[PDB]
């Protein structure tokens, strides 16, 4: 891993791992979520901000300011094989007093061809009051010498998936998993559940025959609130659709407080 | 990674990933498992064996058999940082026709010296009718080839922990983390438990205020029987004592025994 020659972008090649594969002997959306985490902290450790997940400036800590992801949009044309070498590249941009974008492009190795891509928004918020704010012009600057300052989108398109506004999954839902709990390892180095975690939960209302019988292409999340160690959710899915599609929600299973919602379109393998 | 100058055992490096450590910076316990079942894995490759967690040879596939862990023993001296590279080293030895045995010796690159051991158990069963054999000689003389000959133990010490025998956690348990359940994260490349995630369980009825204040030094885990995709379990943990911890994992209903196990923790 290390920035590419003017600086403004970061590149690191995987070798997909033995325990990192699926039934298909492809690695699994976590595998890739997970590369696309450690790539994204791998960039900001090179420039010197936080590597806690909060890619925190010194001027974000003194005011106890966290970056947020609140959505998240990634979409697979490959899964690689195992033994298969992945490059991954990632860059940040500002998206002025809103927030800003985290993108990736995946490329197999061997061939150069664009195997997957990814792009993220994150929002600023008080780590304690969980506050949102918009960004000041003094972080603002921090961060942009670190941005190319020409717009680099992963999804260029008018009318791109990544854009799509997602409506709330009313009751009844079609398929359910609940009472669905993390465990240590799915939290992180500060005790908090992993985004990767709320992927997981998502894909675990799907039906195994549509798991059996094709592969995720598109996945969309919309983050609305973090679930706690103690807490306790239950996944929703209904089928919205030769690809199938499902709208998401993931809420707490008391209250029925919302967590995330989402959307996932399969292809037929 | 590659197999040694030998050709008796198998060598790979690893940098530990800013996802793989926990709350203390520094690698955890399952981060580690995987990494000894990887270089596993990658052992069996090397030498033309399956590469399903299985390690199956030609003969065994045609007689529909597997190799299976009835007991995997960890100890960790120090556990690898955020960005450090750790060396692992794995070996199989015969064990007449009792079964097999896979051992793992970790060492910090830089120093060379050993933060960890690890070694286990294995029998062989039909994969269908999960009955255990003990393993043919057409079997053995196919594998020996790959072993030292000579007794090579990562754990060499006569009455050491790798070897303590485990009672059963007697009702009421101390501590209880209750319906558990895997996901398919949970689950291998042919829709089985990972091993991986029973550590995870075992670990789940450990008190918060344990794991804040104490790092795990020894696991010793003595499977029974395969937890199913649809199956709930219960995680049992009473204090026998650093401080040690006896373990049980069963059936949320019926309360069939998965698992036992013990933990030994040293103030951090
Ligand atoms: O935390 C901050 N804020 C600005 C400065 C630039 C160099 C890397 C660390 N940075
Ligand atoms: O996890 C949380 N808590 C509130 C905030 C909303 C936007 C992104 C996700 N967020
Ligand atoms: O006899 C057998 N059965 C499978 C394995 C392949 C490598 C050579 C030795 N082998
Ligand atoms: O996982 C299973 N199923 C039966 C067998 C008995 C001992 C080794 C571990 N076991």
């Amino acid at each position: 891993g290390s920035l590419t020659e003017d600086g403004l972008s970061y590149k690191e090649k995987f070798v997909v791992r033995s325990y990192e594969v699926g039934s298909n002997k492809t690695a699994t959306v976590e595998t890739i979520a997970n590369l696309l985490q450690e790539v994204g902290c791998n960039h900001a450790q090179s420039v010197g901000f936080s590597t806690d997940g909060f890619a925190t400036t010194t001027t974000m800590r003194k005011l106890h300011l966290i970056w947020v992801t609140a959505r998240m949009h990634i979409e697979i044309y490959k899964y690689p094989a195992w033994g298969d070498v992945v490059e991954i590249e990632t860059w940040c941009q500002s998206e002025g007093r809103i927030g800003t974008r985290r993108d990736w492009i995946l490329k197999d190795s061997v061939t150069g061809e664009v195997t997957g891509r990814a792009t993220s928004k994150w929002v600023m918020m008080n780590q304690d009051t969980r506050r949102l704010q918009k960004v000041s012009d003094d972080v603002r600057d921090e961060y942009l010498v670190f941005c190319p300052q020409e717009p680099r989108l992963a999804f260029p398109e008018e009318n791109n998936r990544s854009l799509k506004k997602i409506p709330k999954l009313e009751d009844p839902a079609q398929y359910s998993m609940i009472g669905l709990k993390p465990r240590r390892a799915d939290l992180d180095m500060n005790q908090h559940v992993n985004n990767v975690t709320y992927i997981g939960w998502v894909l675990e209302s799907i039906p195994q025959e549509i798991v059996d019988t094709h592969e995720l292409q598109v996945i969309t999340l919309d983050y609305r609130r973090e679930c706690q160690q103690d807490d306790v959710v239950d996944s929703l899915t209904t089928t919205t659709s030769n690809d199938s599609q499902f709208l998401h929600l993931l809420r707490l299973s008391g209250d029925g407080q919302e967590i995330n919602r989402g959307t996932t379109l399969w292809r037929k393998k």
